């Protein structure tokens, strides 16, 4: 009683930020259809999590702990993936932060370190993973933005920003990779489950669909852009909000 | 090697216009996983081939004609279906024309046509069948717009217009019926297989996917969003069209 | 203490709808800055009051009764109008209507009258206009939609499929006319001043401006667009909602 | 002939890359109608010129020189104009540059140079800038943006993130400041005159209008969402482009 995605054969997936909630549940997701999935965790603690809930069901799984705001530290470990992995075909940048301040009270590291942390890296990560995939003339790219990046919100304008971000560059790389039948995605989650009761119970009070969604659910659409029958969405944001914007 | 797509327990899905292309590629692929797939095409000749076609692979299909651009006979064939079905839980509005022309050239009918048949017709088809999936606290409805729809075409301020429509139509929905666990969103194909081949050379030039989309590439995004897991995307317009127009 | 919008000289303008609202006080407003300024009302004591109205003020007015819902009615009155003018060079769609319901209740007519009136309309009034423009090479063309049309809204299907709808013409039609120097955009406003005070004390507490808007800030928007210096925008929607739905 | 943007009474505007281009225009336009016009530059020289033109005309107008990458020296120069200024009643965000390469070939120097300066600087600048508007309950804040923060662009994915980013940022300050009077809102310039004459043709070919747009178009824009009665407009992002992009 579930859907099943193929996304082709002997392919290998990263996903950044792989330790809990939707980065898990995509790691955990497409375990089930791919030959290897990747998982890439601030701590190595947290990835050997995952990896090990992985590898119990049967699945090919490895982590690599991994702190995408360093720059230095990223590039290296994309580095020894790629000389242990010739072809990465699925990126799932899902590494983030929040640290929420109303502008007037927001400290510059709050605001540099979610920029640098949520944006910034994209490049790191990706640029080194977009050759392989160039040369190997295939590629699906999945970058989690935030509704948030496409409405703004209250006490997030650093977040906000660099989620507004991603989906620039989620359009532009579609533009460039397109023709190499590379994809390049983002999903732009609402309110997911993993905030004071009255708070959640209004924001909650927001949402027609009358809750929030679970990492399940965002996996679901990750997987299915992952798929092999999606080539042909590139470019887009896909909104997974249970109705809260249209 | 392909994705499959588990949509519930003994569903019924209705496809209009699924006499070719994209609406006969939805019914197919729809029927591998509901109960029960209703074809309407303009002629009876026309549904009765698809309905072949799905039953020859083992599937249950029954056809009805119906001309959505005439609001008392399609009227009554939905009340008929309705008789016949005490549920219809997925239903992709997808039949619709084009008549194409300059705005200074374009005639009377060929505006009143196309917006008639593409979008007044929503509310015909739509409001009966939703009527049943509130009550039974279950839906999924999805409605083919156009990428046209989002940005405008030379030669089709009726078809834009229509399909701009649709969208509007989609969101208003969504936000009524999501409460009651019903799905409203939209697709918005770009360039689809099935013009002169310089005018086809020209429009592929301008996709960064280097090709048109297939009917069945349309069907799988339209079988994804009938899916059980789907249940959180509402309100939503997809966007399937090679990167043409992010 | 205003801004002051020059539109050129020699102009003439029409605005739809120009009986009450923000139809009026465009009109009113054009008035400062064209040469003429025609007024169409459903009927013709509502157009004659504005008419009086800008006259008063020492600006030239005319006024035709006009019911933009009657595609042979409307069409007559606008054959009319080009006859006396040989140029308009600036037309303001505002004519619009609303009959609320949830989709569940709303009747056939409530349905066809709001897609009638507010998009089948723009053709009638609009093709033999931009005909002239086309010929005298300029035009200004300003389609009021609303924020429904762009996020949709409970009780709206059909307000929203008509607005939305307005927003595909208007995109279609800048395609096609920017050549000619003719601009086409559409303003989409928020909630207006001209409901229970406990409901529009629900809908101001949305508002991060903490007020509705004023006719006369819809009209400030209209006349920029309507200016000489606003030639480079084209086929735009123009949302002024006080931050209503960024 | 030309409009008069009514700013209100005593107004100080800044405008940062006051130096060339839209940044020069719109200081000089708004020099008509404000009581002092600050420019910011990132050479004393550059500023100077700009400062000069303006007061040839018997405007008021100061300069300052400024880096807007280097966070550090433009913290100063902002906390310099404000301790020379009680109010800074207009701020237009201008400052930006490009380092375009496609993405597979751009320098990790190329990607940072062009996030910090166009992205991270819009921090260090208005939020100062912002807590005296706060007090103060008046302020019109404008994001200078791009389409291609909009769309993506072959060769551009630093700048789309980072004009996409600065959109984002516009949103949720429009929603954190419009309680207090502030409007925030982003301008989004299509082609603006000031290539390869080839590669000129044929980005013309894709403008409706047949030609690019001039830097004192875009400064029109930038003053009536300036101007007074541009109070309810909030959060938007106004393109202008001649149609390139609708």
């Amino acid at each position: 009683k579930e859907n099943y995605y193929y996304c082709g054969e002997n392919k290998v997936a990263l996903v950044t930020g792989a330790g809990r909630g939707i980065g898990r549940e995509i790691a955990k997701m497409l375990a089930k259809s791919v030959s290897h999935v990747i998982c890439i965790s601030r701590t190595q603690k947290s990835c050997d999590s995952v990896v090990d809930e992985i590898k119990s069901f049967g699945y090919e799984s490895s982590g690599y702990a991994g702190d995408v705001s360093k720059k230095e530290e990223i590039s290296e470990v994309i580095n020894k993936i790629l000389t242990e992995h010739k072809n990465v075909d699925i990126l799932v940048n899902n590494a983030g932060i929040t640290r929420d301040n109303l502008f007037l009270r927001m400290k510059n590291d709050e605001w540099e370190d979610v920029l640098r942390t949520n944006l910034n890296s994209l490049f790191y990560i990706t640029q080194p993973i977009s050759k392989r995939m160039i040369n190997n003339r295939y590629g699906r790219i999945i970058n989690i933005s935030s509704i948030v990046g496409l409405t703004g919100n209250v006490g997030q304008a650093n977040y906000s920003s660099s989620k507004a971000g991603v989906i620039g560059f989620t359009k532009s790389l579609a533009k460039e990779l397109a023709s190499r039948n590379i994809t390049v995605n983002a999903i732009a989650p609402g309110f997911i489950s993993s905030i004071s009761e009255q708070i959640k119970k209004n924001i909650i009070s927001n949402i027609p669909a009358g809750r929030m969604g679970t990492p399940e659910e965002v996996a679901n659409l990750a997987c299915f852009l992952s798929s092999d029958k999606s080539g042909y969405i590139n470019g887009r944001v896909f909104v997974i909000d249970g109705g809260l914007s249209p």
